[PDB]
Parts: C-alpha cells; structure tokens; sequence
C-alpha cells in the first residue's frame, strides 16, 4: 500500500491528517479516533497560541530550552494563514477559530518572585530579541480585569499577534477540512501497529479488524509512546510519555462580557499557569493547573478545582465570584519523561511519531504537520526538531544542580502562589529540609539521568514500588545507549 | 382520576400513596425526567429532625411545631423503605446510607448561630428522651480536619441517618408503576377550573388531561402555577427558588464515614455536611440562596466555599479526591417561611410544596396528611396551620428579624473564614442595622420578610423592591 | 522688654530660636519646655525630609496642595547650608545629622488602588514636571530590602538630593547653636500668656514664676491653640489643633546593617505611611502611624504597634522579625481642624504663633523659622506662607463631596493595609452602607464647614458629647466671622 | 556573727535572703544584685501560682514530671501564710500581692491538638485524681473576655484556689521584709566567688570590693552557673544554664476594667503560653513568649511582641487592640541544659546554689527556699528535691526518640498557633522533612545526652561554632563523670 494511516484524532493526529490529504491527492488517509477523546487534552484546552507568553528564565537558560522556543515562534508565524485556510472550507455560520488576537501579560504578587519576577524578565528579553512587536502599558489601560487590590498588578505587557483559538471549533474546522480533501475518518482505536523486516504493515484495531498502510502517524497523545514501545526493542529507545493531567473551567460571565485580548501570569509551579482566553456567546475560558501522574486521571480533584477559581476571581475579575460554571474540563497533556517533544522518524521504515508536546502541542501543530509530511515525503522538513527525534537516549538538557534548584523553588511556589500566611522564619526553614530529601532522591534514582522538575515531584510523593521501577528503567535505558 | 403535577420525593411520594390506597382510581403524575431545577436529586439527604434544630426555630411557636412535624416523619422512614425496597431486587441498591448522625462544633463561623444551635440541639434532644451522646472528638471515626478548624465538641445522635436520593427517586418511581400508577413525561402550563372546581390539566405538548382531583407539588413552581387561577394570586404565598449547591466526591482511597457528618443550620440556612453513598462516593453539602429569579448552575463562589469547608472542617483527604459531579437544585423558599400543604377553596385542587431545606424528610408523613384529607379524613393534626390558601404567617416580631439577617450578615465573615482588622466587625454591625431597618419599614407596615429572603430582597433591583410592596400591599388588601 | 520668649523646644520652637538669637545678637530670646518633650511629635520623627516623596493625588489637585509642594521644594534647598550651620557649632564626636541623601519609594500590592497607584503615578508625574533627578529602578537593584514574596514591591523610584535626618541629633544640635548665638533655655511649661491693652507683657511658668518679654512665639505643636484661645475673644478666632498620634520604633538590626537610602511607601490611609530611615550604630527607624485623636494620649496602642511590625517586616526586611526593639515612640503631629498650619502674627501685638505643621513641619522647619523671623523683622517672609495667618476663619480647601469620597477611600485602605482577606462581595457591601453615616455626620457638625478625612474618622467614633462640643465650636466660629 | 552573702536579688534570692534573716538571729545576711535587674525573669512573670494549669500529658507520663505536679501543689499550700508574712511588714498603701484566687483554662483551635486537646484532657485528670475544688463551665458563663468569633474557646475550666501575684509587689515586699529581719542590701554585682583549701572565702563586686563569708548561696538566675563554673574543675561538674528569654506586657485597659479571674491556655510550642494575669488600677498583664538562647538578650524581638499581642487581642479580649501598650518586659527563664533545677550544696564548703527554675520558679520559691535553709541549717528540707543537687552529671529523664517527636510536635504547634494559613498538603510534607535534620543533629552533638525540645531547637538554628563548641562541652562532661 501507498495508504497513510493516522493513529488519534486530538488537534495533532487532524492537523497531520489534514496536511497529508492535501499534500497528496493520490493516496488513501485514515484517521482512527473516537468521539469521546478520552483523557483529550485538545478539549481541555483553551487555547492560547503561547511562544513569548510560554518563555520562563529556566527554558531560555538551556540550549534544548532555547531551541523549543525558536520553534514555537517559528509556529507562531503559521497560524493566520492555516486558520485562514481551515476557516476557507466553512462558512461565516460555522463559527470563528481565532478569540483573540492579542495576549496581556500580568504581573502580581501572588507568587514566588524567584519564578514570577524572573520569567516577565524573561518574556520581556526574548519579545526584544525576536523584534516581536510588544509593549510594557499601565496596568489601567487593561480593559475588563477587576481583581482583587490585594492581588492585582502593577506591571502589564501587551503582546501583539499571540492570541487564543476555541479549541472546539479548530477541531470542528479540522475533521471538515479532513473531509473535504479526502479523509476518512474510521471512528475506533487502534490496539498495535504491526511491522516486520523493519517495515511497517499496518494496524490491527480494538473491533478486531486489520488495515494495511505503508505510512502510520502515531499521534495518540500520552498513549502514543505505549503503542510503538512494543515493538521489538523499542521498549527503551522510546522516551516513556507520562500522563500531565490539566483542569480548565467554561464560565458563562456575570453580564456576557468578557476580555477583548487572552489574559495571563507566566508559567508558575510544576507548569500551573494562570489565564483566561475569551470564547463566543458570553463565556471565558479559566486555566489550568498541570500535575503529571504516573497513572491515568479523568476527574479534577477538589484542590484543583478550588486553586483555579480562586486564583481567576481575586487575581482577573472578582465579578467570576457570582458567574455561572458552566463546565469542569480534564485533559492530559502527553508529558514527556525528559521534558522534550517526540517528533519524527522511527528506525522502522514507514512509522512517524507525533506526541509528548506536553502544555503546547496546540500551539506547535501546524508547524510539526509540516515537518512530518515533509519528512514523508523525503523532504528534511524544519530545521531544529532533529534534536526531538522520537527514538533517542533521554536527554539532559539541565544539569542535576539546576533541576534541584528549580524543584526546590517550584514547591516553595506552591505556597506563595495559594498564597499562604505563616511566620516569616517557616519559608527560609523550609528552603533548607526540602533540599537534602529531593538531592537524596535524584543520586538514588540514576548516576547520570536526572527528570526534570514537574516528573520529580511527581516521582518524590509516589509509592516506594514505583520509585523502584523508575530506577529500572533509568538503568534499562543507560544500558540500552552506553 | 387523579393528576399530580411534578415529579419530585413530594409528588412522586403522594403519587405512591395515592396507588396503593385507591386501587379503583386512576393516578397519572406528570414532569420529566431532566427534573428542571429538582431540590430532590440535589439532596443528600440528611433525614434532619435534631440536626436541622436552631436556637431561632425552637424560639418561636411556629418552630415548635415544624420540630414536632419532624420527629413524627422520622418514625416512618424505617417501614417507609422497606415497603419501597420491597418492589425492587438487591441490584437495585440501598435507599438508607447511614443510621447514625454527628453534628460537630468548631469555630469556623459566628458565635451567636453556631454555640447558640449546639445548645439547642443539645436541650431538644434532651427534651425528647432521644438516643444521643456529647464525645470526645477523638472518637470520631473517620474525620481528619485542618487542626486551625478541628470541631472541640461532637455529638452523636442514633436513628437520625440519610438516604442516597438518587435510589429513593428510582424506587419511588418503581413503586408507583407497580401499584398502577401512569408517569406521563411532560410539563403542566396551566390548571383548569370553573364552577369552583378542578377539570384537568393542560400539558406543555399542547394536549389535555380531565380530572376531578390534581395535587400540585411542582418545588418552586407550585405557586405561578395556582396563581394563575381567579382571585388566587394574593391568596397563596408566593414561593421564590432556595437555589442549593451540592457535589459528589469519589473518596482518594474508596473510605467513607459510617455515620453523617455535619454542623448546624449556618448563615441564611447554609450548612455542612458529608452524606455517606455506596461504591466509594461521598456527598458534601449544601449551600443556600434565595433569588427571586431560577438560576441552574452553580457560581464559582458557591462551590469554593462549599469544597473548602469540606476539606477543612471534615477530611483534608477531600483535597485530592475526584470531583464526580457539581449538582444545583431549586429548595422551595415561601415568602411567609413555612410549607403550603392541603386544599385550597377550588374543589378537588390541593398543594404540597413550600418545603425548602427538609421537604424530602418530611415527605412520607406530608403524603400520609394530603392522602388522609382527600379520603375525608383529617389528616395529621398540626398541618394546619399550613393550609396553601391563608394570609402570609407572621411567627417573628420585625425586630427578631433584623437581629437575624445582621446576625447572619456577620456569619458568612466567619464562616469563610475572614481575617480582617478586629475594629471592622463592630464597624459593619452598627452600619448594617439602619439600611436593614430601612428595607423592612419601606416593605410593608405589617408583614416582613424572613432572613434569607430579606438579605436578597436588598441586594435586588430597584424594580424588585417596588414589585414586593405591591405584592404585600396586594396580600394586606386581600385578607385585612 | 524687647525680650523674645519662644513657647516650646521642638524643632520649630528651637529653630526659630535659633534664627531669632542668630539675626537679633541685641535681644534676650528664653526657649520654655522640658527635656521630656511630653507629646512631641519631632522625637518621634525619624525623619524624612519629604517633597517629592510626600506628593499625592488628592495633594496635585488642588491650589492648596500644589502651593504646599512648591514650599516643601523651597524648604530642600535651604537643608545642606542649615545642617552645616548647625554642625559647625559642634565637634565630630557629636554625630551627623543627615542619615541619608537619598529616597527610594516602593509600590506593593499591600494597600488600596485607589491611593498607592495614584501616589505613585503623582510623584512621578511631580518629578517629570520639576525635571528633579530621579529614576524608575528595577526592585531587584534596590540595596538592602528582603520582603516577603506576597508583599514585595513590583515598582520602585530612586529620588536623589532627598533624604532623612536623626531627629534626635538635630535637637541635640538644634539647643547647642541656640546657646552659642546667645539662647537662654529655661525647662518649664508655659501655663498662660499675660497680655493687657492688645499687647503681650509675657508668660506665667508651671513653677509659679513670670517671664516679662515685649514677644511671645507659640511652638508648643498640639498645645498651641490651647494656650493662646485663653485670651480674651480668641477662643473662636485661632483654629482648633488636635492631636495626630504617631508611632514608630527604633530597631537595632538582627546584623548592624542598614539601608544606605530612606525606603518608603507613598502617604496610605488618613495620613499613615510605611517608612524605614537610616541610623548610625546598628539602628533604623521605623514608621509611622497616624490617628487623630480629640483628647492627647502618651502611649502606643497594641494595634499601632502590631500594624507599624507588620508592615515592615512584610514590605522591607524579613530581618526586622528577628531584630530587638529598643523603643516605641508616640508624638502627636499638631493636626489643625482646617488642614492648614498656624504661621505668623495674631491680633496681640508681640504674640506669633508657629504650629498645625502635622507631618511635614520638621522638613519644613527651616523655611518656617525665616518666614515668622522676617515678620518679626518688618519683612514679608515667603510669599504663599501669608495665607496661613495664624488667627482666621476656618479654611474650606475642598468640597464636602470631595471630603466624603476620600473618607470613604481611606477607610475602605485601612482594610487593604491591613491586608485583609475577605469575601468578595463585602468590600462593596461595606463601601455602599458606608457612605450614608459619613454624609449624615457631615451635614449634622455643621451648614458651612467640612472637617478634612483624618479628622472626620475621629469625629465618626468619637462620644456622642464630643460630637454635640464641635457642632457648637463650629457654630460659635461661623458667629465670629460671619 | 556569721555572715552568709546571697547573690542576685530576684524572688529565689529574696525569698532565701528573709527566710535566713527571720530564721537565724545569729548569722549576718548580706543580698547583692541591683535595682535594674538586667535579665531578670521576676519582674517580667505576672504571675501565675501554677499548679493544675501547669499539667500537660508529656509531664503526666514520666515519674519526673508527676514528682514536679506534687511539689507544686506543695508549695500552693505555702502561699496564704507566706503572703500574710510578707504584708504584714508593711502597710494598706504598699499594695497587695494577691491580684486573683482562681484560675479559667480556655481551650480553642489557635495551636496543635497533639498539645491543646491532650493538656486540656491531662488538665481535667490531675484535677478529678487530687480531688481538687473546679468545674468544666459554659465558655458563655467566663466573665470579662470578648474574643475573636472565629479564635473563641469551645470549653473552660474553672479552677479555684489557684491564683496570681502582682510580681513587682512581691519583691518589693520581700526587700522590705528582708530589711525588717535584719538583712543588709548591697546594690552591686558579684564579678568573681573566691574559694582555697575547698572552701569559700567570699565574693569580689564589680565596684572592686571584696566581702568575706563563710556562706555564699548563688541565685542569680541565669547566671548562676557562669559564676560557679568559673571555680577550679567545676566547669563540667556544674550543668550550664541558658537564657530562656521571656517576653510579656503591662496594659492600661480601654475602660479601666480587668478579670477577675486568671485566663490562660495550657503551655504551648517550646514551653510559650498564653495568659492574662489581674492588676490593679486598671492594668493587665498578658504573657508570655520563650525562647531559649546561647548568649543573654535583654530587648523583645518584633516577632515576640507581635505574636504576644496578637494571640492575645484574637483569643481574650479585642478590647486590648485598643488600650495603652505601657511597658514591653523581657526576662531570662533561667534554664537548665538537663531540664532540672539546681538545687542545693556543691563541693566547695559553703557554697550553695539556687537557680534552674525556669517557667515556674516564682510558684515554687517558698518550698524551694525552705528547703535550701533547711539544708544550710543542717536539716534534710523537703523530700525529692534532693536529686537536683547542683554538682552532677546532666540527667537524662527522656529518650532521644522522646525528645524527636517532642521537638518535630512543638516544631508544628508554631504554625498552628500563628496561626498559619496554607495549602492542606505543606503540614504533612513539614512534618516528614523536619524529622531528619533533628534526628541528624541529636546523633552528632553527643553518644549519650540528648537536650529537651526547648534547646534543641535552639541548638539546630545556632551557628556552626556554637553547635561544635557544645559537642565539647557534652564530650567533657562525659569525660568528668564516667
Ligand atoms: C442542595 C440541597 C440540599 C438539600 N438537602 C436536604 C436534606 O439533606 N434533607 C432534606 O430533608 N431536605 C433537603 N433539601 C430540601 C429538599 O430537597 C426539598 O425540600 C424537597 O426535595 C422539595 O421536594 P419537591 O418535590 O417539592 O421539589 P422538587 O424536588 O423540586 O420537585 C419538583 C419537580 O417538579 C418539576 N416541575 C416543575 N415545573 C413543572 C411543571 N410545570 N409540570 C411538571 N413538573 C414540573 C421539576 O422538574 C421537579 O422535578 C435540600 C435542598 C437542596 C437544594
Ligand atoms: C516572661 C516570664 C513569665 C513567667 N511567668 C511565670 C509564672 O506565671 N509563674 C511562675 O511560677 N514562674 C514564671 N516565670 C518563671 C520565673 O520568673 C522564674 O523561674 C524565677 O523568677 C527565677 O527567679 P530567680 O531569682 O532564680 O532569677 P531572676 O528573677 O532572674 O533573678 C536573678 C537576679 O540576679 C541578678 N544578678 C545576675 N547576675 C548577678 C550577679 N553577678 N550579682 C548579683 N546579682 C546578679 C539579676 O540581675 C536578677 O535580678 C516566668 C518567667 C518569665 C521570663
């Protein structure tokens, strides 16, 4: 067969889908998926179209840092015209992809300075080398945000050109443009790719069922790495993709307004962010908190919910206290083992890996549909994904000092960002006892690799059993490359 | 032929009541299966007789009176059940979660409500000779509070438990087909009378239905509905939406309680409690707040205070457990306070509603009351009182009212909790008292509102205040 | 006599003296009061010598207070050549006066919008039109401060050429310049003022004595009306002067260290601000609260000392909390009923009046002492100080509604400097019934004259009495001068 | 004549210094120490007759601690008499020292319930077991306290016969009825105790004199062993006492009133309590902070006052927010290394000491000074107060493993006392990362002694030097007596 399949119907799976079909006329393109999208960060997404927004001073200070942010501004430049091209295969009664076309930056108190402070320094140095038209404004000229005094900001940055999407409509705007050049959409899970003599063969799906290809697309988000990892000696040449379980909120607003641009922090602990994206029809979308779980989740816990509600209403628009919820969301960002993205060619022939594009695969989809097809079609594709290849050793892109720093600043985050009330000598106390339990752990689970922060807390507060397979698999994987 | 219109415990309950007791007529109980608004699927349900006990109720004859009504209902929920549970098979699940209640004393709200209720249970109890015990709080099973917001007093009290509402709306409904009861799934728009008496009902699908007897017991639109009627409009209390907010959690380790968990009645009745529930799920309620207007979904503000009085006062474990479902229901709220149940001047046309916080506890002795009177019976004695068709009850004196809607006022500060400078409370209680006066005088010369009701009339519209003294205006006109 | 009695040994009595001794070498000047200093503000001031630093909102909106700005710019220029002067009469073992020449003011989120980001926006504005040296720094340049994250600043503002003194050294140097130009210092109390045919003949001392002088200056601060109003007719003809209780605290530093510049918030709420000013010898000053009072009161309250340790331990230095407190200081800043100070000649020939300065007049000090000195010259003094003319009609600087809006204002930042955490629907439920008890008393003390903010809080919680006493006081004045 | 010197003049001095005078006409008694009292414990202590109100589970569940209840409901019985001993050498103008015969217990949820909840209980068991007059009472039914709603206690006990003393009316009571029995007031400070041939000699002052004596007694608070240890070998045969600095406060209520009652808590975090003890003349005294320090502070810290201040505004009465701060006290708790007074007779001929009383000295000074002249007049005195002699090896009465959940508890019980707001996660993660570093520090400073919770805490925030320097002085105790 020349017939492409594609495993996953998320934003990534559709927007690869979307480019093949177009790309080649010819060839027969499937996309497997179901309705339900079960555990679907795409849904629970707001969206925000994040690159400057999305820079923290941790990021920008790595070479593998550095390299992820050239390529969400690199991402950054496709999206008026693939919006301009998806919203072509509609009409004006289908609904408008874009929300807004502009982001704010807010900066406040109710955080650790050393994450806060730090990161607007970060996105306000990286807006200046990219020459991306911003501007530092009066936190007065901010339309629409009513916080909190004791939580509001006193530093703002208007950021031109970086907006949001309703991620339901993209996907709406996907499947019809799937459709209208050709796709087929054959609505089940695929249970195994099936591959021999280093060549991919095709799919056996969870009805039973066999399709052949001679192209398979695995976008099948935090499952994605599973699926191809059972195939011989995959099982640890395949960076391991975690679960980073995230909470949203729909909230129908008070009197039907809402903000003209997204609002935003910058990222703050273990990924947590807080934002508002404007939607259509008297609703905002609120997020999002990130956990990274080393088993599945389809439920926000309580302390999510709560954390979320009460950051929005004290720190954006206290008129969100007597708004209507509307919805609850959960989705699982695909959180990859070494922090990094698996995008490319396998060493079996045929078979392309999309996944592990953690709190911005969103953002990166046009630009990784692109690469991929590119590569599929004997093309070298974008200039700087190489380093993301699929199947490679974990990369070390901090050392384990830096990681330890950053953990330890993360957790007290955890604390200023509630905020919490304590005597002032309890933080500088707790600074010192949390560093000797997290460099106990880090020599403990590996001589050489090191997770980053959001998996090491994560791996610090699971049971015993689990730490004990994570120091197996660490070994497997040094033994697999050295 | 017999009509009931709503489909809640109320209507269902007399619904079942009326099957099993008249055999020879033909019952048909209309509302549909979304339940719009339902207090019932909302509910818990505590079976709250000593629990829901304030010092406020037990301080007026009126009070007096709905107690007594409780302890009466709480003697007939054990048979109650058991002939529900008797239509169905053990798959079918357990209607009653729990037997036993602790109420909890922590001081994470106002004084002046929450010792002045503890008290008050305390001598309730006391006076009817009721199983109960003061424990230490380290006898508790189960609880694991915040230490800043432990309970220092508990008190268990035996044969005051819950049911999972959700099972006993399946078994009600069960119960109903198998005693020959006709469940039509549409909505009632208007009741049709002449000659002083009830012919049918007209359905929202545009149909007709005759009868000679219809039961309104519609929650919170009971009212709009008899209103519609000649020369009603003044005469039944009005009854404005008890907007409740209530959530299912599933338990981070599968654990529940084995007995209920809650404090008293709080600020403009919110309160706290853990309802146990089968297969690792627990309820926690339950706000509270009249609007004059519906509402169907939760504020952000409702659900943050209910979860993080939950994993404060209870179980810090609630913290990481999983949200499974944030439910809103319509608690009846009448303007006068107090239940409309029984026959109305129309022939042929009763009211069961009215019911607000503890209608689904009261809902086995309120169908027995409604089933004994259109047999020619008299029902149960002290029902009386809360005829449907009456001037609206005037059980407080205005002053005992602007003490409890200041004193409530402060309450949702302390329950929050509020860490302000210590001058500011004093500050806010003198600066309340005039503007509450002030409301109450405009209102009307002669009736006022009670608490929970008042503080949403003052934060209302213009349009609204101007609306309600007509309203009481219209009522003094009717019936003086 | 031509013999000058000066009536108080504060910094204005004691600077007046001096300059009277200094340009008279002719005449007898006798300073009264009592090393005690029983009520005196300067003891208790740390001090700033404020100008930009002091500017408001409220202030730059008026004649009156752009007027007040332009004299505080005039008072800066006379400090280098007056501490000089004054050092000269001393040796190097008897320390500096000046603590500090420069000023940083810090924004946090501990306190209302409504007056920190307008104060912040004011100063700079001020310091733009003035062309003043000064710079908007980054907080992390700010030397010394250690502040929690929650309650850290997010702007700050370098002043250059505006800085503090050690109010207790200037006394010491203040007496010692007033010996060496001729003074007498004379420690007893004034009890009254003798004058017969519309001329002072002297004062009776609280040791039964009588001083005879041909000119009597009153600088007793908050006592000074008192004593005049004694006279026959006068009662209803010097505006009334309260006391502004004010606490701060010397602190002897956890390390000996200190900040190099005067560290401040702009004014918050009725007059209360955030300061720390350098010290020599492992000391700061910390300040001040402010609280007019209609009876004096020597002693802090429990809840201005918590307040005042509070805030600076959140907002300056963590270090503070571990640091020993050697002394809390209580002074009373003269706070006229009008708002305006009592400066220059009265109705008696010989009897001057120096007084109301309430929290500006130790920087104001020197330009003060010239002005009353020149008067008593035959000279004009500064021009725009003459509007301030000690015996008058009460001053109406603002509207009622003008008044009312800041009272309201100001209350609602005693909740926010606190910082309070609240539901948040009550700071608009307090804010509404708020407004009717304010405008209530306003329109009951009187048909023609408003009490300023400060003063109308007092009255708010004062006895029913005190209230019925200021109706009357201000319906015996409208009598007077109507 | 025989002349016997005492050194220090706080209660235990004074109450040796009168028993002496009284008992012995032949000997002459000679009292050193001056009016200032520097570090003195006596005029900083309110205070509390502590008997049942000093009950906590951890003094209940050792032989030590019952011991220590039973003397202290012994010296309760001494009191009454001793009282009217003291009054009686003075007149109605003189003032009383009784201030309260009863005591109110208050539990609420401002502190850990491993302490509050489990001393409140052993509190209610001691009283049941002794058949003492109280009653569990109605919180509604305490007279005189207005707390804080959301800090009220849920339940009191009212304790009769256990009371207060106004503590400065006590030692001027007891230095007027030393002089009227005879005894000699030098106001001066001992430098230097001069012994040879292994008795002493007498006492160098630090106005250069020397006075002879057969008899010494030392009870100079916490400097009692600095002293003695000076004396050849008995560095390390003495036990070293710390300074726990104390910090209280003198009230002048809003409105003159006061309680009837004492009003306290049951002991706290690292021995801290809460507590309002009766004054005359509109007064209160509310108390009291600890905190054991390595070198002597004779000034309150920010975070003391504050915290004192705090609880007591929030937890008795919001009343004192607003009344008169009159005097902030600091005093030294005098406390002993092994947690055990020093009681009784050395190895130098006529030298004795009386010291190490740490938080409840005062209470027990007549039984402890009957005992000591008992001793000195060749008596056996009272029965268990032998095994505080003050030359021995350190006691060791608890377990390192005791000590550690002691330590990580009372660690805890600052934040709850705060109280703390934080996330519900940080308690648990606290008292997981506390438990090592204590654990660590107990294992290195000694094979064989472990120090109370109170200095261990003290110990683990010291220097590196101070830390090392006590590893030496465990290390040549251990050589001294093994
Ligand atoms: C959050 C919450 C918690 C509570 N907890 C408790 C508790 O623990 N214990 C307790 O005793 N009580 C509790 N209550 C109170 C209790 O739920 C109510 O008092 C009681 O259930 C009211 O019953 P009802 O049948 O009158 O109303 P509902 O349950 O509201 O039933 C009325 C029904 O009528 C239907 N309807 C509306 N209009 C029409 C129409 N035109 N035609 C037909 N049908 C119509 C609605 O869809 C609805 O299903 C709680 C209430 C709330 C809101
Ligand atoms: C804040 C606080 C509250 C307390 N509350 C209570 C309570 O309620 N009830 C209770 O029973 N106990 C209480 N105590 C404990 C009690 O105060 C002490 O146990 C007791 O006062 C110790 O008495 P002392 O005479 O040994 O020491 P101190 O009272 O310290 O007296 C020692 C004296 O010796 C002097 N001195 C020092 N060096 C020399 C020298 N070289 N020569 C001469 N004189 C010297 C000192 O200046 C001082 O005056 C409290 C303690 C504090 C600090």
């Amino acid at each position: 067969q020349t017939d492409v399949i594609v495993v996953g119907n998320g934003v990534l799976g559709l927007s690869v889908g979307v480019e093949i079909a177009r790309t080649r006329p010819d060839v027969r393109v499937t996309l497997l998926g179901k309705p339900a999208r079960q555990y679907g960060a795409t849904p629970a997404a707001g969206a925000m179209l994040g690159a400057f927004g999305e820079v923290t001073a941790h990021a920008l200070a790595s070479e593998h840092g550095r390299k992820k942010h050239a390529l969400a501004v690199q991402a950054q430049r496709l999206w008026p015209e693939w919006i301009e091209s998806l919203e072509a295969t509609g009409t004006a009664a289908d609904g408008r992809i874009k929300t807004a076309d502009d982001t704010v930056v807010l900066l406040n108190t109710v955080g650790h300075s050393a994450l806060d402070d730090a990161n607007f320094a970060a996105v306000l140095t990286a807006l200046k080398e990219a020459n991306a038209p911003h501007e530092e404004i009066a936190v007065e000229s901010v339309d629409w945000i009513d916080p909190d005094p004791n939580s509001r900001p006193l530093r703002a940055l208007h950021i031109e050109g970086e907006g949001s999407v309703d991620s339901g409509i993209l996907l709406a705007a996907l499947e019809r443009s799937f459709l209208q050049a050709g796709g087929r959409l054959h609505p089940v899970d695929a249970t195994e790719i099936r591959a021999s003599h280093g060549r991919v063969e095709g799919v056996v799906t969870d009805d039973g069922d066999f399709l052949p290809a001679g192209h398979v697309v695995v976008a099948a988000g935090a499952r994605s790495q599973r699926l191809v990892a059972a195939l011989p000696g995959l099982a640890h040449r395949i960076p391991r993709i975690y679960d980073g379980v995230g909470v949203s909120a729909l909230v129908d607003t008070w009197d039907g307004s809402g903000p003209a641009t997204v609002l935003r922090t910058s990222n703050r602990a273990f990924a947590c962010g807080l934002h508002l994206v404007p939607r259509a029809g008297g609703s905002v979308y609120i997020g999002a908190t990130n956990a990274v779980c080393l088993e599945p989740r389809g439920a926000a816990s309580i302390e999510e919910t709560v954390f979320l509600f009460n950051c929005a209403t004290h720190q954006l628009h206290r008129g969100l206290n007597g708004s209507e919820l509307r919805k609850v969301q959960v989705g699982s960002a695909p959180a990859p083992i070494d922090g990094f993205p698996l995008i490319g060619g396998t060493s079996v022939e045929g078979l392309w890996m999309l996944s592990g594009t953690y709190r911005d695969g969103l953002h990166m989809s046009p630009l990784l549909a692109r690469h991929v097809v590119s590569l599929m079609d004997g093309g070298t594709g974008v200039d700087g994904l190489r380093e993301f290849r699929p199947e490679r050793d974990l990369i070390s892109a901090w050392s384990r000092e830096e990681i330890l720093d950053d953990v330890v600043r993360h957790t007290m985050a955890t604390g200023y960002e509630f905020p919490w009330r304590l005597p002032l000598e309890w933080p500088h106390m707790m600074e010192t006892f949390l560093q000797g339990p997290f460099a106990e752990l880090a020599d403990r689970l590996s001589d050489t690799y090191t997770p980053p922060a959001d998996l090491m807390t994560a791996i610090m507060f699971s049971e015993r059993e689990q730490q004990d397979e994570l120091i197996a698999y660490y070994a497997d994987v040094h033994r697999e490359w050295h």
